């Protein structure tokens, strides 16, 4: 079997994408973010604290003849934004772009942090990092990835976000079509449970490349890209008036600037970000100052490729045996 699904920016800065998903019988369906640095599939629900729900699309499981309550299972989670939710879980039928999964754990919220309610275009979060960080208690569950892969064509999915566009998500098969040149193979590590690679180093601009190995994750759930202080440092160096803000949270630009480009390595192939990538636009609204696409990881604890650089990339997660990652230029 194969899916395939279109990915649209729920904003017109890419702050995130949703990808419609159909859940039980009939079928709900919800807008869910992608998120290949995480490992829970939740929802807004009837569940949910009325307060804490502001305009999503919510999952009612007693309207879906499939759904069955995973008893006495819960979740909890919390992410790197400082957001986070909580709830119960039912089993249900999920569907994305056409494959269709049995069985698979939804997990509803009862409980979500500001940031959730305050953003009504995501309707709940489809985790696509490895099973191991899954928070359903007291049994683990698995990702919808994990449960589809056996039946896919190919034990694959794809992502092709798109720059100010919508893009795709394909399971089960790589579309030679929607990218140039060869895919570049790169190892993954899962020990943090995550899709975490190396790069190979940088380039600033037409500067020359740096040859550097740099440990990050490919996770489509983060909007910025998050490197080392040095790396980000010699970026903003080459755009006149940048500055690292304390009180907005980051690297700041004059919003007259022209951003130069910046490259990451994939064994010897190459990823250019164009400059336009990485305007992240007025810090509020009216503003000349702009906020920046790449942004330091010292404060995080690791490197984070999040769609900044993925979109820039068609990017293969290879969930065969010994799982790898994939990057062509597109």
């Amino acid at each position: 079997s194969t899916g395939s699904a279109t990915t649209t920016p729920i904003d017109s800065l890419d702050d995130a994408y949703i990808t419609p998903v159909q859940i039980g019988t009939p079928a709900q369906t919800l807008n869910l973010d992608f998120d290949t640095g995480s490992s829970d599939l939740w929802v807004f629900s009837s569940e949910t604290t009325a307060s804490e729900v502001d305009g999503q699309t919510i999952y009612t499981p007693s309207k879906s003849t499939t759904a069955k309550l995973l008893s006495g299972a819960t979740w909890s989670i919390s992410y790197g934004d400082g957001s986070s939710s909580s709830g119960d879980v039912y089993t249900d039928t999920v569907s994305v772009g056409g494959l269709t999964v049995t069985g698979q754990a939804v997990e509803s919220a009862k409980k979500v942090s500001s940031s959730f309610t305050e953003d009504s275009t995501i309707d709940g979060l489809l985790g696509l990092a490895f099973s191991t960080l899954n928070t359903v208690s007291p049994t683990q569950q698995k990702t919808f990835f994990d449960n589809a892969k056996a039946s896919l064509d190919s034990p694959v999915f794809t992502a092709d976000l798109g720059y100010h566009a919508p893009g795709t998500y394909n399971f089960g098969f790589i579309d030679t079509t929607a990218y140039t040149g060869s895919i570049t193979y790169t190892a993954v590590s899962t020990k943090q449970g995550f899709w975490e690679w190396t790069s190979t180093g940088y380039a600033v601009g037409s500067g020359t490349f740096k040859s550097t190995s740099i440990d990050g994750i490919a996770d489509t759930g983060t909007t910025l890209l998050y490197l080392p202080a040095t790396v980000v440092s010699a970026y903003w160096a080459q755009v006149s008036g940048a500055k690292s803000s304390s009180s907005v949270g980051g690297y700041v630009f004059p919003c007259s600037a022209t951003l130069p480009s910046f490259t990451f390595g994939v064994g010897s192939a190459r990823i250019v970000i164009p400059g336009d990538y990485i305007d992240f636009g007025p810090i509020s609204t009216g503003s000349s100052s702009c906020f920046g696409g790449i942004q330091s990881s010292a404060g995080i604890g690791i490197n984070i490729f999040g769609d900044v650089a993925l979109k820039a990339a068609f990017v293969v997660f290879n969930g065969a045996t010994t799982p790898t990652l994939g990057f062509a230029s597109k």
